DNA sequence: GTCGTTAGTTGTGGGACTAAAGGATATCGTGAACCGAAAAATTAGTGTAACGGGTATCCCACAACGCTAG
């Protein structure tokens, strides 16, 4: 900005507006309605996992019991539906990896990924 | 004496002549002239640059807090 190679941002109107973790409250699992309930600044909200009884199902419960950390999230609205962009802080996964073993990856427009690993081609 | 018949030539024509390997050849003579056919080569004619919003995609960088008081 001192030299000048960037214009001042002109924010759009459909922006997902941000809300901090200091606003999530009354998080519980109401079994009667089969949906998590919470308040986004004094308004009830039934969460629609739908047919997602495993993927993010044990993620909100990982927060109702205080086991996963959440960051300043955002919220989108796309014409009747409402979406929450929750920045959950997930951890790394440890496998049985060998640093000496090297995978040779190449990316081209004819073959998006071509990978060598010893005698294994993918 | 004369005519058809039969058998034995006699001349003439058509059909055979291992298997295995290999496998190169050279091939004259000349009369003219005009018309038609199609296949080929040469020649004659037309040309952009940035712009308004608005929006689809790309690369490229950064963010995604924590504490205190009413």
């Amino acid at each position: 900005y001192w030299k000048g190679e960037r214009s001042l941002p002109n924010f759009k109107k459909d922006m997902a507006f941000p809300f901090g973790l200091q606003g999530i409250s009354r998080l519980v699992y109401d079994e009667e309605k089969k949906a998590f309930c919470f308040r986004l600044y004094r308004v009830p909200f039934k969460t629609y996992l739908g047919k997602d009884f495993t993927d993010k199902r044990m993620l909100l419960e990982r927060l109702v019991k205080g086991d996963v950390k959440l960051c300043a999230s955002n919220i989108q609205l796309n014409g009747g539906k409402i979406f929450w962009l929750a920045v959950f802080e997930i951890e790394k996964e440890k496998h049985s990896l060998k640093p000496e073993v090297i995978a040779e990856a190449s990316l081209s427009l004819e073959y998006p990924i071509v990978v060598k690993t010893g005698k294994n081609r993918l």
